[PDB]
């Protein structure tokens, strides 16, 4: 595939799920070889693993005193559409959560793609690798196409379920929303996070119920979202990725761990 950017600048605004503050981003086109980078208060923050500063409840990046929380959804959409050269100006300290999925990002960007004059140099997983953390595990192996499987084991009605993404099925995960278990909301609030969360941007699940009146978009929306999250974190490798991944109860922390190990080996 050819490197790509946007035909014209695109903007999105709303509240940050964690800061609860107003935030906006403006995606500006860039020439070939530029890569993906954020811009905040005068500083450019490359969308790469070296700049990750936090991974609990979101993937946050930072450089020279400037931080941007929750980049996983916008990066996932960019990765899925193979947008390789753009500057994402950010107003605020976090990417707007919108409806909790990548839908708005996806539909807007997909309609404004601009192919460029340069072949994409994909990050190709060369050899099998596995990272673990108290039961949680992620395995990556060679593959000509990006394939991502997530298997969860939930302590509620969801039980054990899995979902596999394969190239071409982007629409099957870009609508999956951010979720959250009622028994964990106090903690999230207590650690200074989740200030902008609401039934409008997050699926709240109980031991045996779904609080949102709209219910789940798919019986397995949570695992679909996890796949969506992992795909965004994988883009932190600096280039579109080709490989087969299997995540069992993985989260941002483990996702970034895998990314750093892959980058290290290669
Ligand atoms: C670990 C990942 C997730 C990010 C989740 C942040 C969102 C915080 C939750 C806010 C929802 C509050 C809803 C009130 C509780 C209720 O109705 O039972
Ligand atoms: C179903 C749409 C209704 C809006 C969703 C209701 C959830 C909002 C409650 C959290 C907002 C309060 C933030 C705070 O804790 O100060
Ligand atoms: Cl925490
Ligand atoms: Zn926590
Ligand atoms: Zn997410």
């Amino acid at each position: 595939g050819l490197e790509k950017t946007v035909k014209e600048k695109l903007s999105f605004e709303g509240v940050g799920i964690h800061t609860g503050e107003y935030s906006k981003l403006i995606i500006h086109p860039e020439k070939e070889g530029t890569g993906i980078r954020f811009f905040k208060n005068g500083v450019y923050i490359p969308a790469r693993h070296e700049f990750v500063v936090h991974t609990n409840h979101s993937t946050d990046l930072g450089f020279k005193g400037q931080r941007i929380k929750t980049v996983e959804h916008i990066l996932s959409v960019l990765h899925l559409l193979e947008i390789t050269n753009v500057t994402i100006e950010v107003i605020g300290n976090e990417i707007p959560i919108l409806d909790g999925s990548g839908w708005e990002f996806y539909e807007a960007i997909r309609k404004n793609i601009l192919n460029q004059n340069r072949e994409i140099d994909y990050f190709v997983v060369e050899e099998p690798i596995i990272v673990e953390d108290e039961g949680r595990l992620i395995k990556a192996e060679p593959s000509d196409t990006l394939e991502v499987t997530y298997e969860g084991e939930f302590k509620n009605f969801l039980g054990r379920q899995k979902f596999t993404f394969v190239e071409g099925n982007e629409e099957e995960i870009v609508l999956a929303r951010t979720f959250a278990f009622d028994w964990e909301i106090e903690h999230i609030k207590k650690v200074g996070l989740g200030k902008g969360g609401s039934l409008k941007n997050t699926l709240v699940l109980g031991k045996d119920k779904v609080y949102n009146p709209e219910g789940l978009r798919y019986e397995n929306e949570p695992v679909r979202h996890k796949v969506f999250d992992l795909i965004g974190d994988l883009y932190l490798l600096g280039s579109p990725v080709k490989g087969k991944f299997y995540s069992f109860r993985g989260g941002h922390s483990l996702n970034v761990k895998l990314v750093k190990e892959l980058a290290k080996k290669q």
